[PDB]
This record gives C-alpha cells, structure tokens and sequence, in this order.
RNA sequence: GCCCCUAACCCGGCCAUAGGCGCCGGUGCUACACCCGGUCUCAUCAGAACCCGGAAGUUAAGGCCGGCGCCGCGCUCGGGAGUACUGGGCUCCGCGAGGGCCCGGGAAACCGGCGUGCUGGGAGGGGGC
C-alpha cells in the first residue's frame, strides 16, 4: 500500500483523487529550547526537515514578537508523507469526525501526545507533545493554480469535493469517518 | 527569397465592449497544456514550485472558439432637455437677498436602446511567384 496506487479512481484517468501533501504543525509559545526540542522531534518522527515558523503579529498577552520562530511544521509528499499518515491514524485511532473535512478535500486532525504513535518512546528530556496533521487532498491539473506562467483558476469539476474526500478516506485509507 | 489567405502558440498596443458569476456546447495529427521522472544543471521543510530529463496517459482542467442569463462596464443613440448652468449688453422687475429680457454657448444624474474586446508583428498551415 504505497503513494502511487493509494489513488481513488473514477470513470475519468484525470479524475483521479490522491494525497497531495501531509503537513505536521507543532506550535509552541516561544522558547528556544522548548522549540528545538519541538523540532528535533518533529525531525525523528516524520523524518523530514522541519522550518520554523516565525509569529506574523507582535502579540504581547502571547509574549510574542514578530518575526520570531514559535512554529515548527513540515511537508511530507509522497512515500513519507503516506507512511506518517498510516501512523497517525494509528495514533489517533483509525477514526476521523465527518466535520473535520473541510468542503475542498482538506483534512485535519489533532495529535494528543505523540507517545500514541507507533514507535515513539517517552523521553524525559523531550516531554510529551502535540500536533496538527493536515491532509490535502488533489486531482491531476492543480498545477494550473500554482506555476508561474499563464497561472490561472481550475475549473470547479477538476477540484476535490468533501464527499470524494470523505470517500477517498473510507474506500482507500480504511479510516472510519464519523 | 517574395506576395497573398489563415485558429488555438510566442512578442505586443489600447488597458473591463476586455472584468465577475452561473449555465450549454466545440477544440486535441500538429501547437498549447495537463502529464511522467529526478542522473545531471538548478531548488526548497517540501522535485509542490523553480530547474533539468522525458513522452506512458488525457482533453478532466487550463488555453482558444460559439450561445444564453444576470452584475459591472461602454456609446458621437432617443428622452431627460435647449432643462441646470453660463460669456457679453440693459435707465428691465423686485424693498431687498435676487430675478428678467436680448445675442452666444450648453450639461449631469436618471430612463429606454444598442454593444460585451479591437488590433500590430512572428511562428506554424494553405495558395502562387
């Protein structure tokens, strides 16, 4: 069960739905070891390299300045991203609520603590985190959107719809969507 | 070489009649695409993008063309209207602020009507020299 073939194909070769990403998010209030910390662990779970994310807005009951690093989240395509996403539905139970699909083939669920996770073990010296995983889910064209030459709209019958999405998760995932 | 005719492609001009929303179609040899990969040039958290190497698949989408409805927009169109306003003259009216007459110009909102890109150069294709 890898990237290529986890695809949901209609009667149409261009319908065809699959993964387009997997992005982990772990957000964090300011601290410069709590956030390597942070990273460090996103790196030994999605084994990927993680980018900090930096405050967009000075908020003071936050105690946050702009432009300092308080995220750290990573994109996983393909063969890792599928791999990770098998483990945190794993983690999370194999189950997903029916409101957590957005209405474009988007996905998100929240990760408790990561020692849920298959092979994850308790470290003192990391603590005990949480994530945001997010899938987003494509047909073939989405490119249209993001080049940059001639960039234009996808039409609204190559777009990813909740229902496929939802029916994407169940028929090829295995994931029990409530 | 050179002349003529001509889709989608490339470089433009004016920059909505060109935009927005929704619905119905056409187009696929070639061209434009989606597309397939990441050895190399190059690139990032991420070959998503950019960059490179391709050609299995598809016109589903983009692009281009045709039709309809709405919003917006445009017009040296009819009305509004010779109206509002106004250049010059006056021993012309009014207590007065002001208004009037003559000569010369003359809108806008809005209503209805119509329209909904036009066009220059090149490639490619066809017909002659």
């Amino acid at each position: 069960m890898k990237w290529k073939e986890l695809v949901l194909v209609k009667d149409h070769p261009m319908k065809r739905v699959y993964i387009e990403k997997v992005v982990v998010n772990i957000g964090v209030g300011t601290g410069g070891e709590r956030l390597e910390k942070a990273a460090n662990l996103l790196r030994e779970l999605t084994g990927a390299e993680p980018s900090l994310r930096r405050a967009k807005r000075s908020i003071k009951d936050f105690g946050i300045r702009k432009g300092e690093p308080i995220g750290v989240a990573v994109t996983l395509r393909r063969d890792k991203a599928v791999e990770f996403l098998m483990r945190a539905l794993q983690a999370v139970g194999n189950r997903i609520k029916r409101s957590s699909f957005d209405e474009r083939g988007n996905v998100c669920f929240g990760i408790k603590e990561h020692i849920m996770l298959p092979g994850v073990k308790y470290d003192p010296a990391v603590g005990i985190w949480g994530m945001d995983v997010c899938v987003r889910l494509a047909k073939p064209g989405l490119r249209v959107q993001l080049r940059r030459r001639r960039r234009s709209k996808v039409g609204k019958g190559q777009l990813v719809t909740r229902e496929e999405a939802v029916e994407f998760f169940q028929k090829v995932l295995g994931v029990q969507v409530d």
